């Protein structure tokens, strides 16, 4: 029954999202929604039914869509899980995803401990 105001969540969590944006080159596939037609992967939405990317998560943070820290974390991991699902383990995007997940863990673990 602990209440998290949107400003407090945003202040605590936005640095962890910024760390993902900063990661170069590995965030490049993740900074915008997947465009299946433009990227040449027209079957994408046949596999990924709940797309998620950094810019969608940022907008939800900026508009107070997350009431709890774990709701933000779940969207970050939805982005990772989509990329590990759609892309082969031998592929650029799967490998970039794996790196982003390691970066996110380093950032989010201390923020969680201090948020409760
Ligand atoms: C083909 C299939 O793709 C995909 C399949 C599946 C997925 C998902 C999420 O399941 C995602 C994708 N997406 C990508 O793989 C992708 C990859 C890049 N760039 C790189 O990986 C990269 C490494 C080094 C350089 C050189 N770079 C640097 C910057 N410099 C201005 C230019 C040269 O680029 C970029 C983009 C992208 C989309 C919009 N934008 C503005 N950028 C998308």
């Amino acid at each position: 029954k602990k209440i998290f105001k949107p400003e407090e969540l945003r202040q605590a969590l936005m640095p962890t999202l910024e760390a993902l944006y900063r990661q170069d080159p590995e965030s490049l596939p993740f900074r915008q929604p997947v465009d299946p037609q433009l990227l040449g992967i027209p079957d994408y939405f046949d596999i990924v039914k709940n797309p998620m990317d950094l810019s969608t998560i940022k907008r939800k943070l900026d508009t107070g869509q997350y009431q709890e820290p774990w709701q933000y974390v779940d969207d970050v991991w939805l982005m990772f899980n989509n990329a590990w699902l759609y892309n082969r383990k031998t592929s650029r995007v799967y490998k970039f995803c794996s790196k982003l997940a390691e970066v996110f863990e380093q950032e989010i673990d201390p923020v969680m401990q201090s948020l409760g």
